[PDB]
């Protein structure tokens, strides 16, 4: 359970044990009673994410359980599409982009004629992805204000975006430039999920303080860096992926012809920049804006960040790190 | 300049002739000077297109030629990206998800390290879409809220969206369901545009109202039934499409197993109960909230699709209609 050697982070207190609990309990129930997740031999898989502990660690101010499931629902039904659709076995499914628009309509409704509009609500229920997010959404949805449900549509739009641009150059096995990777990973980004912490919290941001050109770049910042924790820490799985599965280190290796020791060890200061300018452009929007909300969105977001570090550092069942150092 | 028999539809006036040819000078050279738009051999093709018109009838309300403006680079845009990344020869190109997401960056802006920020800005002149995008979605960006900004944003994370489902099915040649074709002509789809006519009138909608389930069914029935519209009047330009071109009379052909004919009448159907379902939804939010702010933007909004449906109609030089009455 070591950090990357050298990658910038703050330690976090161990998760509450009695949530972390509570929250196991309920999805299971809920991926099991809810919404049939899962076949009974991918059973390990799912308590091998702990979840859980995912969650209370990234939330660390939700009054309550109820308020954790919003987030662990979502996290879950967003693993199962991913899972589902995206790693689809081969590199990458042609149809993706038909499948995801599909899967994107249990976020954001269909809207149709009196003949039609039944169709497409049985489509709701027709697979595991589908049934993930349409109840995931619907808890979501009750919870949230309609601002706070707005904002998410489009982190998810912003999401499903990027998948596609993954998927379309593993079609072809294109490596992008090293930014254009990047950028492909601002969108196929760990950002619906840091949003959200208002909801979580029981409070709201409100939408015109949300939209400030200088809170967009703290959000992406902060997701864009806590993305490519993910990168750092799931290398060693990835090599094992079919075809050749681009991170961050795959990336700069291939473009700038580097070894794949050197380039990893970019890609962890590159983690660095991007976690020191979100951390400075908070700070600058804090002082900026001293509303309770924007000070609270603030803090939650930096709470999401911290826990995900976390988490890919306890979590040996999923990830393993190089001999680099 | 006849409308599709049986369509259901508003006339209206004849676009003030001064305002079209300002217009029509301003965008000229905006396309010409600012962003490089097109290459000689196809100016014919620009001035076909006819978007002064267009938009002096879309946005009756426009205080200025500045605010038509804002709304006229960014359809000539989005032509252009369509144009030139969507129907690139062929059914449709592989990398599309890649392209449209990096062209997406001109509307989102990418957030970065110092190292690869100036990389993805250079990226931005690097073609004709991208010149487009950055350009008109500049002036929007200074001209429009914060809240204004972020909303379209989403409208064409959804565009997006909606072209790759339509492309990832190109690829195969794959006939979707009726109501699957339509779930896809709901994101790729004119909405960006209709929902930018406060931005345009000089007003502001509230984020917050924007955010009302009922709002958003209002605007998604809207782009619906409009974007059908376009459907039906260029169906018969669209049977000389490479491949098999998708709108709904072909999806109800071949899926019903239906004569073309009696696929597109059943069409025109449909786009009726579309239309005569925005206009009820539009009817039932004045009423349930007649602030003056919802009251433009829901009168905005139809102005926008009557003048959509009008233009459509008299744009002969793209469009002309089946011989099925
Ligand atoms: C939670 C959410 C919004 C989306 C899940 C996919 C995603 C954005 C990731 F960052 C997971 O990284 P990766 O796809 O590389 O999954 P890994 O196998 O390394 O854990
Ligand atoms: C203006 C905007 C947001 C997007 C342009 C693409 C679009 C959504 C259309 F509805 C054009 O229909 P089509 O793609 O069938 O173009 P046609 O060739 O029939 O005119
Ligand atoms: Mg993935
Ligand atoms: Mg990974
Ligand atoms: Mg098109
Ligand atoms: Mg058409």
């Amino acid at each position: 359970g070591r950090a990357v050697p050298g990658l910038y982070h703050h330690p976090v207190p161990e998760p509450d044990p009695v949530r972390v609990e509570e929250v196991s309990r309920r999805i299971k129930r809920w991926a099991e009673d809810e919404v049939q997740l899962y076949p009974e031999e991918w059973e390990g898989q799912f308590d091998g994410f702990s979840v859980g502990r995912y969650m209370v660690g990234c939330h660390p101010d939700a009054p309550t359980v109820d308020h954790l499931m919003l987030a662990t629902r979502l996290m879950v039904a967003e693993n199962a599409v991913d899972d589902c659709y995206c790693e689809d076995h081969g590199g990458s499914p042609v149809g993706l982009g038909g499948r995801l628009l599909l899967a994107h309509t249990a976020i954001d409704h269909f809207h149709s004629t009196a003949e039609y509009t039944p169709t497409w609500q049985a489509s709701l229920a027709a697979d595991a992805p589908r049934r993930a997010y349409d109840s995931a959404m619907g808890y979501f949805v009750r919870a949230a204000t309609p601002s706070q449900s707005d904002r998410y549509r489009h982190d998810m739009a912003r999401l499903h975006l990027g998948y596609l641009a993954e998927g379309a150059w593993a079609q072809t096995g294109h490596v992008p430039e090293v930014w254009e990777y990047l950028a492909m990973r601002q969108f196929n980004n760990f950002r619906p999920c840091p949003t959200i912490t208002d909801t979580v919290g029981g409070y709201e941001l409100p939408a015109d303080l949300h939209a400030r050109p200088d809170m967009q770049r703290v959000i992406a910042l902060a997701g864009n860096a806590t993305t490519i924790v993910n990168d750092l820490y799931s290398y060693t799985k990835e090599l094992n992926s079919p075809g050749r599965h681009l991170n961050l280190p795959v990336v700069i290796a291939e473009r700038e012809q580097l070894c794949e020791r050197d380039a990893y060890l970019k890609a962890v200061e590159v983690h660095n920049e991007l976690q020191h300018s979100f951390e400075a452009a908070a700070a600058d929007l804090a002082e900026a804006c001293p509303l309770p909300p924007v000070l609270r969105f603030l803090r939650g977001v930096a709470a999401w960040v911290d826990g995900n570090h976390d988490w890919h550092r306890t979590n040996t069942y999923r990830y393993s790190l190089p001999d680099f150092w």
